[PDB]
């Protein structure tokens, strides 16, 4: 059965699926429910459905997501982060502003507070755009079969990097360590940072009778054979 509470969630050996209606009060009206559909090995299928209208149209209202459960590692010691995400997204006609995105966080300790954030937008709808100090991409980088414009800006004391795919991706397959290593080699992301959070879901701004169905999601963090503390 679905769960619609602001902070509802369901735990699995490898994933936690959150409803996470953390900014629901910025909308004038609406609600959102999330549910888990299957769990086969390290692959999970889940979905979320919502309506959010009015209020602060520019603000993320929620971020239902599947979050990986994993041993935290410093980026310098991560060999690979293989991930897959296949989804569909429907809604009713009219205003629809949202994104499908991975959300990763790093800290200086495995248990520390967020210091850097790395988003990967597989889809941006109705003009949704990431945090950007300048309002302009700082780079265009191709990873695997997809091209991404890179944005950068603050969120409090957090530095937020957002890769935005140049074409919508509905069937994603990538090694996210390539994204982190691009940032450590080119954008000043410290390789001593611990990867502490890896999730994938959707950020709605405005939408009616919307439903994202994640037909399959998986992620894993793999460490190098030689660890340097």
């Amino acid at each position: 059965g679905d769960y619609c509470g602001q902070w509802d969630w369901a735990k699995s050996t490898n994933y936690i699926v959150y409803n996470n209606l953390w900014n629901k009060n910025a909308a004038a009206s609406g609600s959102q429910c999330t549910g888990v559909d299957k769990i086969s090995g390290s692959t999970i299928a889940w979905h979320t459905s919502y309506t959010w209208t009015g209020g602060a149209a520019t603000e993320v209202k929620s971020y239902s997501n599947a979050a990986l459960v994993f041993s935290k590692k410093q980026i310098k010691n991560i060999k690979s982060i293989p991930t897959k995400m296949k989804y569909s997204y429907s809604h009713s006609s009219g205003t629809f502003v949202a994104d499908v995105s991975y959300d990763l966080f790093t800290s200086s300790t495995a248990s520390g507070s967020n210091e850097y954030e790395i988003m990967i937008w597989l889809a941006a709808y109705g003009g949704a755009g990431p945090i950007s100090s300048t309002g302009k991409a700082i780079a265009t980088v191709t990873i695997g079969s997809n091209s991404f414009k890179l944005y950068k800006g603050p969120n409090g004391s957090t530095t937020v990097f957002s890769f935005v795919a140049t074409k919508t991706i509905t069937n994603f397959s990538a090694d996210l360590q390539k994204f982190l290593s691009y940032l450590t080699k080119n954008q000043g992301l410290p390789s001593s940072q611990y990867l502490i959070t890896l999730e994938a879901g959707t950020e709605p701004f405005v939408g009616t009778n919307a439903k994202m169905t994640v037909s399959s999601f998986s992620a894993a963090v793999n460490e190098q054979k030689l660890i340097s503390e």
